[PDB]
DNA sequence: CCGGTGCTGAGTCAGCAGG
DNA sequence: CCCTGCTGACTCAGCACCG
């Protein structure tokens, strides 16, 4: 009968409940328990956006540390290639 | 009475000057309807810029990804560079 | 001390995409 | 044909400014 019971027992079990009531209640109580469940439905959704606009700007970061680690190694091989390459045209 | 397009871009000074004489039910009711359709608008550009932001955050990842992408391709050019180098060298 | 403003959280409804 | 879960869009509440 109050919202916190009636958003948490099933259709199923809501109907059994439902058993004794106009069918004028019927449809007024189970359009209620829809509404109530929108609710969640909406904090739900709205959570969801901010956990994804989080990991995307977490994984900016986890990409960008990449790229600079990269870099740093690129810069390794550079040189140490060019210490090979001098070393063999010296030699012809 | 008068449409939404001027109601909203009036200015207070304007809008005061335009309703004397009118009734304080009707003053009243026009000043809730120019908040009502205000916040309208207001929520129209929270959502464009929260997706305009997405948006650009989606873009940048795909960048650094490609950029990753590149770096990754270039330290397996530059190794096997090197490598070829040694191997020229240490027979010569 | 009042009122208009811009913003944003939360609630509602429509309507779509699946159980 | 329902029901579910979701998301866009409107509304209001309430805060933080402002004039």
């Amino acid at each position: 009968f109050s919202d916190d019971q009636l958003v948490s027992m099933s259709v199923r079990e809501l109907n059994r409940q439902l058993r004794g009531f106009s069918k004028e209640e019927v449809i007024r109580l189970k359009q209620k328990r829809r509404t109530l469940k929108n609710r969640g439905y909406a904090q739900s959704c709205r959570f969801k956006r901010v956990q994804q606009r989080h990991i995307l700007e977490s994984e900016k970061c986890q990409l960008q540390s990449q790229v600079e680690q990269l870099k740093l190694e690129v810069g390794r091989l550079a040189k140490e290639r060019d210490l090979y390459k001098e070393k063999y045209e010296k030699l012809a």
